[PDB]
């Protein structure tokens, strides 16, 4: 009756944290399991938590949305993985691309269970597809755009024209961004950051470049405003070993 469905949503509030007090943002990645609503309609409601500090509540931003593309309860073996880019990998990102348009390149992988859970690959073949949250760029490294709602779907899809295979179809039907939602965030971690630690001004120069899934800074280093709560605090880590799944599933 009802497809899987997965949310991925971030909580803040203003606290004193430590800087290794001083005054920056308590943070956690958290899950909403709605499959009811129509997508594109969570809204930014008070989480469950509160400040030490001044007794302010905490909000829940919606970030992303993704329905699975078929009935049941087993897309709920749907997931996936996603993490931000830095100038200290193993691997290389498109830099200039980044500085251009002043955003941030992320890598979002799919993966299904049983779990190491196992990697759906994307038509073309590669483990993992490079994406932005922004709209409008375009990668001369990638020869792609990189916007995740215009290139998702499409490339874990392959229609089997010149390709001559079976239809092959996305576990993902669609991938929502909350645009508004993500930029009221980013704001936020930039404008603390840059009061806690200005010198960050120097590789984080747009609030358009925040990490806000694994909240690393560009230079590879975790922002200095930012605490983050781990399972320990419940939240979630994601990260390129950070697996999240769709659920709600129903038979009927």
């Amino acid at each position: 009756a009802n497809p899987s469905r997965l949310i991925v949503a971030i909580e803040i509030v203003e606290d004193e944290i430590p800087l290794t007090k001083v005054d920056g943002l308590k943070a956690r990645i958290i899950l909403i399991e709605d499959n009811t609503s129509e997508v594109g309609t969570q809204r930014v409601l008070p989480g469950t938590l509160v400040s030490d500090k001044d007794g302010s509540q905490s909000l829940v931003y919606p970030l992303f949305e993704a329905p699975v593309s078929f009935f049941g309860k087993l897309g709920d073996s749907n997931g996936m993985r996603v993490w931000s880019t830095t100038t200290a990998d193993i691997e290389e990102f498109d830099e200039a691309a980044m500085a251009k348009f002043k955003t941030r390149q992320f890598r979002i992988q799919l993966i299904e269970k049983p779990e190491s859970p196992v990697i759906v690959k994307t038509a073309d073949q590669q483990d993992y597809l490079n994406i932005t949250f922004d709209k409008g760029v375009y990668s001369d490294m990638y020869n792609a755009d990189l916007y995740v709602g215009d290139v998702l779907v499409d490339s874990y899809s392959d229609d089997g024209v010149v390709s001559g295979l079976s239809p092959l179809y996305s576990p993902f039907s669609q991938f929502y961004v909350y645009h508004e939602n993500i930029d009221l965030v980013r704001q936020m971690i930039y404008d603390t950051e840059m009061r806690v630690n200005p010198a960050a001004a120097a590789h984080t120069t747009a609030p358009g470049e925040i990490d806000f899934l694994t909240f690393l800074a560009v230079d590879g280093d975790p922002y200095q405003g930012i605490q983050v709560l781990g399972p320990l605090d419940g939240g979630i880590t994601l990260g390129k070993d950070g697996n999240i799944y769709a659920s709600g599933g129903t038979d009927g």
